[PDB]
């Protein structure tokens, strides 16, 4: 089985996301074919010089899985996009383009985050632009990293003082890569959505946000599975109800 996530938004002030993040990287992905994450693992990113303690830990970890046999795959979303070559070395995660055609059991399947799909938010486009031109990129990672850190805080204030996707932005992309399956994430509402491309059915698998629980997709030979799961072990107890 090959599984998906993305939407973690992993940040140091949520620390239940990442150990249920650490969970699932020591036990469920263990056991499979292969890892893709399709944007936002970070609530942000500035740089891979960053010496945030919780990327090297998530880091760490997600080598161990890859160490273990599993290859990792990474696209970038709309709050990671700075995510580099030097963070996908100590990770041991392969980067993706924004967009890639998968073989999986023979069935072809397109991924991405999915923000290039809402295209009727011209405000998010414009700021998506912006950010990436290289030579804007290339200008804001040469800043010192404290002036970095300022800009970002700032820059997040001020967004906070998710437009879902354009159908037919969705036909297209599946018609360009002549795909019957889509897996994306970003807009946060887990579903399968059926629809017609190429001539045939098609359907749409939206990942869901790491918010009170954690969310896969599980491709097999046999089916496609959207599954939700809690971030900790569970342990059952007994309450003595009454009959
Ligand atoms: C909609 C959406 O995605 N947003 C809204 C706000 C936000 C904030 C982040 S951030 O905190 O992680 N970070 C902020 C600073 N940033 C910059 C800044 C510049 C510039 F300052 F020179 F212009 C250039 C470049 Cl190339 N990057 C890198 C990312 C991520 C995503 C989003
Ligand atoms: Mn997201
Ligand atoms: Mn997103």
């Amino acid at each position: 089985a090959t599984l998906f996530i993305a939407d973690l938004h992993l940040q140091t002030e949520e620390p239940a996301i990442t150990a249920g993040f650490l969970r699932f990287l020591q036990g469920e992905a263990r056991q499979a074919d292969a890892l893709y994450i399709l944007g936002d693992l970070f609530e942000a990113w500035i740089g891979d010089d960053d010496p945030n303690p919780l990327h090297q830990q998530i880091a760490s970890a997600i080598k161990a899985v890859v160490d273990a046999g599993v290859p990792c795959y990474f696209i970038h979303g709309n709050r990671d996009f700075l995510v580099g070559q030097r963070f996908a070395r100590q990770s041991g995660m392969i980067l993706l383009a924004e967009e890639e055609r998968l073989d999986l059991y023979g069935r072809e399947v397109l991924i991405m985050h999915g923000d290039t799909l809402c295209t009727d938010d011209q405000g998010y486009l414009a700021f998506r632009a912006k950010v990436h031109t290289p030579w804007i990129q290339r200008l804001f990672l040469a800043l010192p990293l404290f002036i970095r850190h300022r800009i970002a805080a700032r820059m997040r204030a001020d967004s906070k003082a998710i437009m879902d996707v354009n159908p037919q932005a969705v036909v297209d992309a599946m018609e360009r890569h002549h795909v019957q399956w889509l897996i994306h994430g970003h807009t946060h509402r887990p579903a399968v959505h059926e629809l017609q491309a190429n001539g045939q059915p098609a359907w749409r698998v939206v990942l869901g946000a790491w918010h009170s629980e954690g969310s896969m997709v599980k491709v097999t030979p046999d089916d496609v599975e959207l599954i939700h799961f809690p971030f900790l072990e569970e342990n059952l107890y007994f309450q003595s109800h009454h009959h």
